[PDB]
């Protein structure tokens, strides 16, 4: 672990987390809120933390993402891989919804109800930075 980028397939944008809790998607690389720290709390369980502000990424009883200055169960997801070895992230509470990280084509946050197993936009590449 070292900070990395999520870049989404759809869209080809890279998660962000802006300082005001708002999750998105950009493809500004020189954008400095898309390095993010992600920090293993077991065996398949991670925790996404922005480097820049420390929030860590989180998703609400309504399935929508937002930057929490606190790592609670709200903060946990779990880390798959799909058959074509994208990485997927799923809300560990929200597992039995299937409720997935994901960004909507034109760059914004998906809804957790809006997000199913085997979409595009849950589809999640982790690129190196330095
Ligand atoms: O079409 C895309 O732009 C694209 O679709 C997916 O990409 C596929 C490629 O296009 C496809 N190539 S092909 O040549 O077209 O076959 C192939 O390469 O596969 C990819 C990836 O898909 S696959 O691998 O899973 O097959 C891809 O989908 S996703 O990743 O799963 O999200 C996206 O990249 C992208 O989809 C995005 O746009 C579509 C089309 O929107 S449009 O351009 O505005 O027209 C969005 O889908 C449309 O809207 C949704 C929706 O709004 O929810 C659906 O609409 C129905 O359901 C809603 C909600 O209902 S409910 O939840 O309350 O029950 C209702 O409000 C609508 O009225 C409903 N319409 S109805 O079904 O006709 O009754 C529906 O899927 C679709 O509607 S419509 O037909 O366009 O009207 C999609 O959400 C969006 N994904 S996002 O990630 O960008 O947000």
């Amino acid at each position: 672990k070292k900070p990395k980028l999520l870049y989404c397939s759809n869209g080809g944008h890279f998660l962000r987390i802006l300082p005001d809790g708002t999750v998105d998607g950009t493809r500004d690389r020189s954008d400095q809120h898309i390095q993010l720290q992600l920090s293993a709390e077991s065996v398949g369980e991670v925790y996404i933390k922005s480097t820049e502000t420390g929030q860590y990424l989180a998703m609400d009883t309504d399935g929508l993402l937002y930057g929490s200055q606190t790592p609670n169960e709200e903060c946990l997801f779990l880390e798959r891989l799909e058959e074509n070895h994208y990485n997927t992230y799923i809300s560990k509470k929200h597992a039995e919804k299937n409720w997935f990280v994901g960004l909507k084509k034109n760059g914004s946050c998906k809804r957790g109800p809006r997000t199913h197993y085997g979409q595009k936009a849950i589809l999640f590449l982790p690129l190196p930075v330095s």
